[PDB]
């Protein structure tokens, strides 16, 4: 399934071709996936709701909080941007590297988030193995600066 700890899995060909067959379906409506995905993550794991100072409000307008759909849009978008640079593994690799360190150093989050919410996202968008091992390489770099 999807892992967050020890050696860096590798994007096969076949892999690759796999996530790039489902992709398009998805970021057709990336709007409507990527709140969905956000809103599960905080109904069934309220307590990371606390890890975004940016709202703190009473889950019954939390699909119209504009800034929960703002953070919905930014995860959704780096995916996007790491499917798109999955052939140069040099890149991804310091991407998401420097990112694990605001998360870590500037926004204080707590690493055993992104697999739950990585876990969400998979499940949303029905990715199958492929998209398993595409989030293993992305919650590992997540959370190399822990
Ligand atoms: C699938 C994994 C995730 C991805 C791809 C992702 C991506 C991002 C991106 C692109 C930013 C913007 C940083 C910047 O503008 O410099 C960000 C900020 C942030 N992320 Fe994540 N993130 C992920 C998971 C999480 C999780 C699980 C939490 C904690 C529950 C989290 C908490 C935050 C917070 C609090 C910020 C600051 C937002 C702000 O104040 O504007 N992230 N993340």
């Amino acid at each position: 399934p999807i892992i967050d700890q020890g050696p860096l899995p590798t994007l096969t060909d076949g892999d690759k071709k796999a996530i790039n067959k489902i992709w398009p379906k998805i970021y057709k409506e990336y709007e409507q996936y990527s709140l969905n995905i956000l809103l599960r993550f905080l109904k069934c794991f309220p307590q990371a709701q606390a890890s975004f100072p940016k709202f703190s409000t009473k889950k019954s307008n939390l699909e119209q909080d504009p800034e929960v759909k703002h953070q919905a849009v930014v995860i959704f978008n780096k995916v996007n941007e790491i499917i798109n640079s999955m052939d140069n593994q040099e890149e991804i690799i310091k991407s998401l590297k420097d990112l694990s360190q605001k998360h870590k150093t500037v926004f204080k989050v707590d690493s055993i988030w992104f697999k739950e919410l990585s876990s969400i996202f998979v499940s949303t968008i029905d990715g199958g193995a492929e998209f398993e091992k595409l989030f293993s390489i992305i919650c590992i770099l997540l959370r190399s600066a822990y």
